[PDB]
């Protein structure tokens, strides 16, 4: 261990990529929406749970703008800018496509707190449109994620539900000062 | 060898910059752009007058630098910031993306100014553009229907040759090929965005 | 100095972080609003340097109202905007603005001398909502010019820019300061 170990480790961090998965669920209590012609603006904010569905982490918040309608695909293209809030852990910001009829990949434009300085991509997977979504972030350039955010991930499916305690925001099942 | 070479190549990639030029053309076939006259300042006739807060969603076509291949589209929004009686100098703040079909997309954020070249932030990308950062130079050829961009992208692997063809010098007479306009299979990106 | 020095220097730049502080002030001469869920709020205010001796440019972008907090007597906004520093370039941000508390936004990148940057911006509210203080933590760019690194005036309601800066005197502006 020494000079070249130091430099190597620095480079390792700069290039390293970590996975982080979360569920976004519209529980229809925040008055968050749930057209066909370019122009419609859709502000939104849903709840965010961890990959294991045992912890309420926070919320999403941002806007979608309708771009185009696809007849044969039966859906619409939106361009979106929004953030994922994880309480005191910090937040992650994204920019890119949200399309009603398919999964997409968004740009991770950066983050705060433990996500400070991150960059990469977020894979958006639609389980039930539009109320149940699953995301996997691929984050480059940050330190090791805390174990509470890396619990075994429940495979996305229609049956996948947050725990009762997570839904009730029980103190054992929330992130520190979880965003609401 | 290995160790110092491996480290070097890793750093080279993190630091390396590649240029990419494309043409953005509004062919007036997408209902774009739309005016959302939210500023709502009326003039003397009974018409629209630009004011802070007017929102402009938009989506244009994207062709490669050689103008021989249809790549995809832009999609996003502009917000009116400042304006006056002069054609030149109206300022918008914009957030939008460039879609390159299966290659991925690039997102940008920054200034759009009528009749002025500007530079925007490349906030990142996906696919072959995953993890990139840098800037995009915006040049208006024919305001507001024909634009030209050169991206300076840091942090990603060598761009494929199809996206690095000899660039047609940007001028008002620069036009996509007939093949590209009609989206002929030999003149489009894989699953080009539409 | 040599090969390992060259590489180390490159890494140092890619990982290095620099602080940059500015003041944002709504002088009410740009038509920009002073503050219903979903409402959209476009805005543009003036930007001064940390020493308050130099007019740098403006902010420009939008805020979207997300929620009300009855308890805390405030609202949450999600914002996307840029800071313009004249010929120096600009910095773009994305993140939360909350009327009753400080927040941290993402620095999505920059242009000019800020090209290739990333990091975070700490938003401090001095006077609601017309006077704010920011500290940028910028990673990956070369040394900031001294004119942007003058001694920072501690933020307080009393903090005011110099009359030279207010009047955009050549001695107290960024080159081609944004307006």
């Amino acid at each position: 261990g020494g000079p070249l170990g130091s430099m190597g480790n620095k480079v390792d961090k700069l290039a390293g990529v970590q996975e982080l998965s979360v569920y976004e669920i519209n529980e229809r209590d925040r008055g968050s929406p749930v057209a066909n012609s370019l122009g419609d603006l859709v502000p939104f904010s849903n709840k965010v749970y961890d990959g294991s569905l045992q912890r309420r982490l926070g919320i999403t918040a941002g806007i979608c703008t309708l771009i185009s309608h696809n007849a044969e695909k039966k859906g619409d293209r939106y361009e979106a800018q929004y953030s994922f809030y994880f309480g005191d852990y910090g937040h992650i910001s994204v920019q890119g496509p949200y399309i009603t009829y398919e999964d997409t990949e968004l740009v991770v434009t950066g983050g705060t707190g433990i996500f400070a300085g991150c960059h990469g991509v977020a894979k958006l997977h639609q389980i039930i449109f539009p109320v149940k979504l699953f995301y996997t972030f691929y984050l480059q350039g940050i330190k090791k994620l805390p174990e509470e955010l890396c619990a075994s991930v429940v495979p996305p499916s229609p049956s996948a539900e947050p725990s009762e305690q997570a839904k009730k925001c029980h103190p054992s099942s929330v992130a520190p000062n979880f965003t609401n």
